[PDB]
């Protein structure tokens, strides 16, 4: 289609797959290993992307270009990384990931949602979706166009330590919540053939629907470890979501460290291949979680040639190494020149990725769009996010009496009030992990406002606010207080870190509450990831609010402590009475909860 040094996949106007057969077709198996290797940015140099050929960078959680970086100094990272992959002789663009999953989380001033079992409370998926579309936004400000979002993960048992990452440990609440995806990615057209994969454009990023599967199954919630389930059980219970992911063209899927029934998902062919690209039809591509074919093997990384094999030979597209390239190149490489692994599966692994890659636009837009970096901690996102935090909370308790008066809605007008605990004013734990290091961290680690810093900006200019971490019953009583708003709960963490066999908060936070409730009435706001023991925090509590970590937006919380709007949120995880109980799901034949799923208490707007 004219110019003498035409070159068909270079052309715009082209189908996708024409040009991905265009493309795949001129590529030499370098070229073609080099597109199925995603590395950190940690290891990346141009010379190494260049001589290597790769096809993907990541961002894992806290790697950043520096503390506090800008928006800007995130675009000419990934630019200059850029620059370097289309200097290749074919120019094909890499495509940048990161754990973009309650916001662009590991970006300084980058507005923080709630995480996913608070956004289940508020049984809406719009929001969800809208969410979606704004963490979109601040993505791209940052230059980057994947996100490993979402984790459909449907958590069995609180012990786990990813079980904040899952909207509900009912399927049906994750299904609703795939929304997420046509927000990050745009909505798919009329016509759309379900497993397609889809983006919409520059505005828009490649989703993740993460881990495949029945990551949220595991023996005692210990994460990575075994789904002991029969298939039915799977399909019922950790599979649904992953159809409604295809239905909405998710443009990736990310395999699952665990395994289901003793067989590791990273070299599960039957699931991998024979389910999700042969049954559900998925087109888009498939990536390995991180050092995930290294854990096939016990210990990890003991016989990596067998890891290469296993997770290719299972269907797996790009394998996110992501540090040692150079030895997955090579031993692909030599299982290719050997005949183990056949040039049919690296052309079907490159046909994926590059289709994922025509059909988002990145050949016509590989680089970052300076007028985006403004998108970045937008007053209109965090708007949405106090929104979401509003409407995440969940009210268990409003009296300590049926007789009582109901201590929320609490006047904005009071002499003197009492804001205490340890999470009243510390941002870091109200974001809890994924929050700009892995892990989530303490203090003010990034741009937004803590639950007192909110109190402070509701309240009448009469009200005095007094502020104490941890005060003595003596200071509660002598205080002149009208009531108090005390926040406790749970530390950041992530992943196997957060795995927990008590649940129970650490300390002080009952003694703290317990000090404070006893001395003046008091509304506490518990953050959690998970429900947790909570019976003592009852007994104190005049009110006692279930907040999850609902992010950088803590006006959200005093949205509804203040009666601007009413309660509504619902649990979406059951509320044992003893961990002795777990695992209990709603549905089982001994469900004895303390609060059943979808338990909440509501207030009316003032
Ligand atoms: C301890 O090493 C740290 O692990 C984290 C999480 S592992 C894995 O990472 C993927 C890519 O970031 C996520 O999409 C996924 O959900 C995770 O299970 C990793 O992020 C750090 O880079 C690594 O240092
Ligand atoms: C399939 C799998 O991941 N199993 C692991 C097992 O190998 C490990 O020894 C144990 C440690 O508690 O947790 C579980
Ligand atoms: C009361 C109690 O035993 N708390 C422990 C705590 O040390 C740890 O943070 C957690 C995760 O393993 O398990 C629990
Ligand atoms: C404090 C308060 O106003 N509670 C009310 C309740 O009486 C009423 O039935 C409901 C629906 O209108 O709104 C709520």
């Amino acid at each position: 289609h004219h110019a003498a040094d035409y070159v068909l996949y270079k052309d715009a106007t082209k189908p996708v797959e024409d040009r991905v057969a265009d493309l795949l077709g001129r590529m030499t198996l370098a070229e073609k290993i080099g597109q199925m290797t995603q590395i950190e940015r940690l290891v990346a140099t141009p010379d190494v992307l260049r001589d290597n050929f790769i096809g993907s960078l990541l961002s894992g959680g806290g790697s950043v270009p520096r503390k506090g970086a800008t928006a800007k100094e995130w675009q000419d990272m990934v630019d200059g990384f850029q620059k370097a992959c289309m200097s290749t002789r074919l120019g094909i663009p890499m495509i940048y990931g990161i754990d973009a999953v309650h916001g662009q989380n590991n970006v300084y001033g980058a507005t923080i949602f709630p995480h996913n079992v608070g956004l289940g409370a508020t049984r809406d998926p719009y929001l969800v979706k809208r969410i979606g579309e704004a963490t979109a936004l601040e993505v791209r400000a940052t230059g980057i166009q994947y996100a490993f979002a979402p984790c459909i993960a449907v958590c069995r048992d609180p012990r786990w330590g990813r079980c904040y990452e899952s909207y509900s440990e009912d399927r049906r609440i994750v299904q609703s919540m795939t929304e997420l995806i046509p927000g990050l990615q745009g909505d798919v057209p009329k016509d759309f053939t379900s497993g397609m994969p889809f983006v919409a454009g520059k505005n828009k990023v490649a989703a993740c629907a993460k881990h495949f599967v029945g990551d949220g199954g595991t023996v005692d919630g210990i994460n990575e470890n075994n789904t002991i389930i029969n298939r039915e059980g799977l399909m019922n219970i950790h599979m649904p979501a992953y159809k409604n992911a295809m239905d909405k063209g998710v443009s990736t899927v990310m395999i699952s460290y665990s395994s289901w029934n003793g067989v590791k998902m990273h070299a599960n062919q039957d699931l991998v291949t024979g389910y999700l690209k042969d049954t559900l039809k998925f087109k888009g591509f498939v990536i390995s979680d991180f050092e995930g074919i290294d854990r096939i093997t016990t210990p990890a990384g003991s016989d990596y040639s067998y890891s290469v094999k296993a997770s290719i030979l299972a269907g797996l597209d790009m394998i996110m190494v992501p540090n040692k390239y150079q030895q997955f190149i090579s031993i692909l490489t030599g299982h290719v020149n050997g005949g183990v692994i056949p040039m049919s599966r690296i052309d079907d692994a490159v046909t994926r990725i590059l289709r994922v890659k025509f059909t988002m636009g990145l050949f016509e837009n590989p680089y970052a769009d300076p007028a985006m970096a403004e998108q970045l901690g937008k007053q209109e996102h965090r708007d949405l996010a106090r929104e979401a935090a509003r409407k995440s909370l969940v009210l268990l308790k409003n009296g300590k009496t049926s007789t009582d008066a109901p201590l929320l809605p609490l006047p904005k007008k009071a002499p003197k009030i009492l804001v205490a605990g340890s999470h009243a004013d510390n941002l870091g734990y109200q974001c809890g992990g994924w929050t700009i290091e892995w892990q989530g961290d303490t203090g003010r680690t990034t741009v937004g406002t803590t639950i007192l810093e909110a109190v402070k900006a509701a309240v009448d200019p009469s009200t005095v606010v007094v502020f104490a971490e941890n005060p003595d019953a003596e200071f509660v009583k002598s205080g002149g207080f009208s009531y108090a708003i005390v926040a406790v709960g749970e530390h950041p963490y992530t992943e196997t870190k957060g795995d927990n066999l008590n649940l129970t908060i650490p300390e002080p936070g009952l003694s703290t509450v317990q000090a404070v409730c006893g001395g003046v009435r008091c509304a506490t706001v518990l953050i959690s990831g998970r429900p947790v023991v909570v019976q003592p925090l009852l007994a104190a509590s005049d009110a006692l609010v279930a907040a999850w970590l609902p992010g950088s937006e803590g006006q959200g919380v005093t949205d509804a402590l203040f009666g601007d709007f009413g309660f509504t949120g619902r649990l979406p995880r059951t509320w044992f009475k003893s961990v002795d109980q777990l695992p209990m799901n709603v549905g089982d034949a001994h469900y004895d909860p303390l609060f059943r799923l979808g338990y909440g208490l509501t207030t009316n707007a003032t």
